[PDB]
RNA sequence: AAUUUCUACUAAGUGUAGAUGGAAAUUAGGUGCGCUUGGC
DNA sequence: GCCAAGCGCACCTAATTTCCTGGGGGACG
DNA sequence: CGTCCCCCA
């Protein structure tokens, strides 16, 4: 139904780079020659050593960083902090704050760069001279020296390290981490300190000062602005984060920090004071913790030795177990008034064992407390009652006996509980005798031996279970009637028992490590800039090039002693030829053109007039306040005339420049050079001579391979295969360029062939898709799971540049708004997140009619009339639970990110098809990053990865099956989001993607716009009366068997957003109360009113309901109102139950019930609650489009797209 | 159950469909368990 | 039984930066 | 004096 072709305007907008990856298959004697020359062994070792030198470099860099950071006093500080906290900042003061912030980052950067040695930190000098002089170990110095003549292999690393010293507000900069992140967090903590300082006791602060600040400072100092300098190094950050978080002493004492005190205060007084934010680490610091933690275990034998020695039936830990066993079996020989349960968790624990639940003791104590202290229920009553309870330090079992049933005995019940726990220990020790004798020997190493770890953990856990049970009986410690006959023997045994605590942690810590696995390593063929680029005039330096033979492509690498061997090969006018690439790139002309033409070589050849010289010297050609259009033109003509005399470029490129007088800046000349400064063609080379080179070992050749190049391949190729071929296709006019920087790696086999699951030839294999009617496949060859990991495999990574010279430049967001404004029937794809439905889709047209709606829990695909349906929701759930249980059982934690990615790529493909079909924009929830981060715990969270892979696709969106040269084909992909720089830099619109407020998109009656604005939580009897009276009427409706509640929202607070105001609610249908029960509203109302003798038929019922005096009537009434206003009804784990039901009637007296539409195949209204949300997310974008239609084009950028809550209820309640 | 790699497959027999930006560096987060002090 | 503040250990996940280069130049045999 | 690693912007 689309009226306007919008996607076609979004091609060739901006450039991006990608990487294509291939297997590289050695040809001929290549592998033998590489083996004989030891190249792979040298490179596997160089990789190890390279990482080692990077670690030594980091030692020097960190030392250089700390010296500078320790020595810096930021100047602005007090100024910046003042403005940063000012609450009434003009736009002019906000630019001011930005300036102060830039200057703070510049103080930090310039302090780094002002050292005279600074430039040397990223050139050959740091490996040749500086790091050797800085090191002392002879072996470390010789590792660094081995890279002499090889420093340009660190060039990328040098860039990583230089990022640390940028003054820019960029994530890998020290200045950013200091100023944008930590100063902000430091300033925030200053406001919190002033709010919360009054709760801290002077002895609490004094403990922190003594035990954390060494009495060298006051806690208050770290909340003064000027003190922020202390916190620039890791050393200061650790101190500051210890003030916040405390630390653990060598004895295991947890010294409390301020956040603990805040949390303790909050829980004591039922308040919610905010807490402090810890500071982030300083870049590159190797930080050691202020908390003590005992040393672990390092070998399977240490663990087995520890486990056998500390836990066998004769060990001192097992002794204490039997000793405590005897103490409890002899309970009645001890005075029950003499032994105590400390109040709090031990009382909760004992309560749940003796009575089933943690709170029964608490409730029974309140019972007798109420009997003394009752004559209605204030907050003051329960505060005093709770304070009185909190005062009781412990309970004797005698005291506890008085809470038991006549059949119950407390002392009895306890001793059978400990007997059960000792029983279990023996039952698990019995299963453990196999590794408790000396002769036993592991066959599988512990970190990969589930069977032995299961046996240890079961034993460990049962001792933990027993240990946690007996810790309840310690009492408070200062009870007077303390049966020291009972406790003397208890404390001795208990204290030995606690020795298990270190053993439990230490074994867990060892046994859950994953076994190390080796990485692929980069190959250099003894060139530090190996394969750096493809330019013909560099072949001899880079020693890698590309060949082609029919449809197959090859990587050709010259041995360093024979760098020229391919250039001495000519065409074979008789027998076969390879095609050898001829690649010319003039990269970054604004840098290379001056470099080449004002070089000593060129100025000597070419007499450049003093005018030309001064023009470049003084920079009168650059766009700026020193510009001179005529100077610019003279320089261009110098460059143009030099090009014609530079055969290296005049013969490689078909230059065709615009007339000089037409240029505005020199940039317009550079752009033409850049675009025409790329040419790729192929030259013939004798196949015989080339193959001789390979046999002789002078040349190494790899077929550049993926399965699309197999002689057996016959289906649609990978998109990346198409990209690769298009690089060399003469119909590609620079839309996709082959880039330099390619890399070659060796990935050693990680599986042995013998251990691969095999499917023998000629034996049937089961097919898995139940909808596939061919149940079985039988092949004449073997197939092996994961075969590719069972052999060493070279891989070749090739960068490409798409839209390197973009012509179609404009504001993408603006243009989208211009199109939607002028579009007659714009379509919107609404997409809703969830965890009942990972993703739900609703497509609407320009009038908001639903065109499609469905869940993406399952991906449905068709192959030749054969359906395949994949329940990815179910797969992700299973993986989630395997990961959860693996974490709990100390077994291997499987990956989930690849399954999510596999799912999301199916989702993105379908959304792309919907975008192209309907020419539609996309509507999403403006989830801030504070909601997306709290749903990370639900490891089926898919929405962040969905956004990421969606925006990636929409940066260059291609239909594989289209003509590569047509709009939307591989050479003309649509670019309908802004180039993806970062999530943080995005706004609420990203090209075709709109982010709208999600308020009341799900919990809303789509047929009427009705929403629940009432607060129905029971708070008091008086509060419920005023609620009831605030209705205009409450009556029973005999002719419908419903209760009707007339209300004007104007009589309840927090309702100004509603538009209709007057609504009649009905007790129509059922609700799901949350375990769960189904509740029929009408009958439940009747049940409630009958319980209290209310004549609910006596017309207007409100006065009657307010005459009640029982608090349980009003709480039950408010509960029933809550259910009536609960339009969304769900059973977790019952994906069949997610319905939406409205308590209000539409125009025709119908109640909306989503179940009436989920039946239908095509439904006009949402089929459930998740579809409702997607539907109204889309409608909110429809509203914003309406706003576009109200503005002039010149003002479309200014149109607010975030509909107000008030605007949305009006919109939703007048659409119908 | 094959893959540049990932997911789902066997798709008609060494493979099929879709996806796929690498590399390096930095940093943050999440799950789980234990321990300390607490709340329900 | 659940949860909070903090410390620790094991694991997996992911955000944000940089580069995607030929040719002059020199150190070095 | 040519080769090869370095360095640039
Ligand atoms: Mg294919
Ligand atoms: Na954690
Ligand atoms: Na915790």
């Amino acid at each position: 139904g689309s009226h306007m072709s919008k996607l076609e305007k979004f091609t060739n907008c901006y450039s991006l780079s990608k990487t294509l990856r291939f297997k590289a298959i050695p040809v001929g004697k290549t592998q033998e020659n590489i083996d004989n020359k030891r190249l792979l062994v040298e490179d596997e070792k160089r990789a190890e050593d390279y990482k080692g030198v990077k670690k030594l470099l980091d030692r020097y860099y960190l030392s250089f960083i700390n010296d500078v950071l320790h020595s810096i006093k930021l100047k602005n500080l007090n100024n910046y902090i003042s403005l940063f906290r000012k609450k009434t900042r003009t736009e002019k003061e906000n630019k001011e704050l930005e300036n102060l912030e830039i200057n703070l980052r510049k103080e930090i950067a310039k302090a780094f760069k002002g050292n005279e040695g600074y430039k040397s930190l990223f050139k050959k000098d740091i490996i040749e001279t500086i790091l050797p002089e800085f090191l002392d170990d002879k072996d470390e110095i010789a590792l660094v020296n081995s890279f002499n003549g090889f420093t340009t292999a660190f060039t990328g690393f040098f860039d990583n390290r230089e990022n640390m010293f940028s003054e820019e507000a960029k994530s890998t900069s020290i200045a950013f981490r200091c100023i944008n992140e930590n100063l902000t967090r430091y300033i925030s903590n200053m406001d919190i300190f002033e709010k919360v300082d009054a709760i801290f006791d002077k002895h609490e602060v004094q403990e922190i000062k003594e035990k954390i600040l060494n009495s060298d400072y006051d806690v208050e100092d770290f909340f003064e602005g000027e003190f922020f300098n202390f916190v620039l190094t890791q050393e200061g950050i650790d101190v500051y984060n210890a003030i916040i978080g405390g630390f653990v002493t060598e004895s295991g004492e947890k010294i409390k920090g301020l956040n603990e005190y805040i949390n303790l205060y909050n829980q004591k007084t039922k308040q919610k004071l905010p807490k402090f934010k810890p500071l982030y680490k300083q870049v590159l610091s190797d930080r050691e913790s202020l908390s003590f933690y005992g040393e672990g275990y390092t070998s399977d034998e240490e663990v087995l030795e520890v486990f056998r020695n500390t836990l066998n039936k004769n060990s001192e830990i097992f002794s204490s177990i039997k000793k405590l066993e005897k103490l409890f079996k002899n309970f009645d020989e001890y005075s029950s008034a003499g032994i105590f349960v400390k109040n709090g968790p031990a009382i909760s624990t004992i309560s749940k064992d003796i009575f089933g639940e943690w709170n029964v003791i608490r409730d029974k104590w309140n019972a007798e407390y109420d009997d003394i202290h009752l004559k209605v229920v204030t907050e003051k009553y329960e505060d005093d009652r709770r304070k009185s309870f909190k005062k009781i330090g412990s309970f004797s079992l005698e005291q506890l006996q008085e809470y038991a049933d006549a059949d119950l005995s407390v002392v009895e019940k306890l001793k059978e509980i400990i007997i059960q726990k000792v029983d279990e220990i023996y039952k698990v020790y019995g299963s453990s005798e196999k590794l408790f004798d000396a002769d036993f020997v592991l066959e599988k190493s512990l970190k990969k031996n589930d069977a032995v770890v299961a046996i240890m953990k079961d034993l460990l856990d049962s001792v933990k279970s027993f240990e946690n049970y007996i810790k309840a009986f310690f009492g408070e410690g200062k009870e007077t009637n303390r049966d020291e006959s009972f406790y003397g023997d208890f404390v001795l045994a208990y204290d030995i028992l606690l020795k298990v605590d270190h053993i439990y942690d230490a074994i867990r810590n060892y046994v859950t490590q994953k076994p190390y696995s080796k990485d692929k390593f980069k190959l250099y063929f003894q060139n530090p800039q190996f394969m750096g680029g493809w330019d013909k005039d560099k072949e001899t330096d880079y020693r890698a090039t590309i060949l082609r033979y029919g449809s197959k492509y090859y990587l050709a690498i010259m041995d360093k002693k024979y760098a020229k061997c391919l250039q001495k090969i000519d065409k074979d006018d008789v027998n076969g030829n390879y095609e050898k690439i001829n690649y010319k790139l003039l990269p970054g002309p604004n840098k290379m053109l001056p470099k080449v033409f004002f070089s000593k070589k060129w100025m000597a050849y070419y007499n450049p007039s003093e005018d030309i010289q001064k023009i470049y010297k003084n920079g009168t050609f650059k766009k700026g306040d020193m510009f001179n259009l005529n100077d610019c033109h003279k320089l261009i003509d110098f460059f143009k005339d030099s090009i014609s005399r530079y055969p290296k470029w005049s013969n490689a490129y078909d230059f065709n420049f615009s007339e000089t007088e037409k240029y505005k800046d020199i940039a317009g000349f550079y752009r033409e050079v850049e675009e025409q400064g790329y040419k790729v063609s192929f030259e013939s080379a004798s196949k015989k001579e080339v193959d001789k080179l390979v046999e002789e070992g002078k040349l190494y050749m790899f077929q550049i391979y993926n399965k699309d190049f197999s002689d057996k391949s016959h289906g649609t190729p990978n998109l990346h295969t198409m990209y690769f071929k298009l690089l060399f296709d003469e119909n590609n006019h620079g839309q996709i360029r082959l880039s330099g920087g390619a890399e070659l790696f060796m990935r050693r086999a990680s599986l042995k062939k013998e251990e691969l699951v095999v499917h023998p030839a000629n034996s049937p294999i089961a097919n898995k898709n139940p909808d596939n009617p061919k149940k079985t496949t039988t092949l004449s060859y073997d197939v092996y799971k994961d075969k590719r990991f069972s052999e060493d495999q070279y891989e070749l990574h090739i960068p490409i540049a798409i839209n390197k010279c973009p012509k179609n430049i404009f504001k993408i967001n603006t243009e989208v708004r211009v199109l939607l404004k002028h579009d007659d029937n714009p379509y919107v794809i609404g997409i809703d997140r969830g965890e009942r439905n990972l993703l739900y889709i609703v497509v609407v047209d320009g009038k908001g009619n639903i065109v499609e709606q469905y869940s993406l829990n399952e991906i449905i695909n068709n192959f030749n009339g054969i359906r395949i349906k994949t329940d990815y929701h179910s797969l992700l759930d299973k993986k989630e639970k395997e990961r959860f249980e693996a974490r709990q059982n100390w077994t291997s934690i499987e990956n989930i990110k690849e399954l999510k990615a596999g799912y999301i790529s199916q989702v993105v493909h379908k959304i792309c098809e919907l975008v192209e079909k309907y020419d539609a924009v996309i509507a999403l929830e403006d989830l801030n990053s504070g909601f997306k981060n709290s749903r990370v715990k639900v490891e089926k969270q898919v929405y962040q990865k969905f956004e990421k892979m969606l925006i990636d696709k929409l940066n260059y969106m291609v239909d594989k099956k289209s003509n590569p040269c047509a709009t939307g084909g591989a050479l003309k992909g649509y670019q309908i989001t802004n180039k993806f720089e970062s999530f943080k830099s995005m706004s609420t619109q990203n090209g075709f993607i709109f982010y709208i407020p999600a308020w009341l998109t799900s919990k809303i009656d789509p047929s009427t716009g009705f929403v629940n604005l009432l607060k129905t939580k029971y708070t008091s009897i008086a509060d419920s009366k005023k609620f009831i009276s605030s209705f205009d009427r409450i009556m029973y409706v005999p002719e419908e068997d419903l209760f009707e509640f007339a209300l004007d929202y104007k009589n309840f607070s927090r309702t100004d957003a509603d538009y209709i105001k007057k609504w009649k609610l009905y007790s129509y249908g059922n609700r799901i109360r949350i375990d769960w029960e189904e509740v029929c509203l009408t009958s439940a109302y009747k049940e409630l009113f009958n319980k209290y003798g209310i004549n609910y038929q006596q017309g207007d019922i409100r006065a009657l309901l307010c005459e009640q005096s029982d608090k349980a009537f009003y709480s039950s009434f408010m509960a029933l109102m809550s259910l009536m206003l609960q339009m969304r009804n769900s059973i977790t784990g019952r994906t069949d139950v997610d319905f939406l039901i409205s308590p209000v009637k539409n125009s025709d007296g119908i109640f909306y019930d989503s179940r009436n539409y989920e039946a239908q195949e095509n439904a006009i209204l949402p089929k459930n609650a998740d579809a409702n949300g997607a539907y109204n997310i889309a409608r909110k974008v429809l509203w914003a489009i309406g706003q576009f239609k109200k503005a002039e084009d010149e003002k479309l950028d200014k149109v607010k797209i975030a509909i107000s809550n008030k605007e949305w209820l009006e919109y939703a309640q007048t659409s119908v």
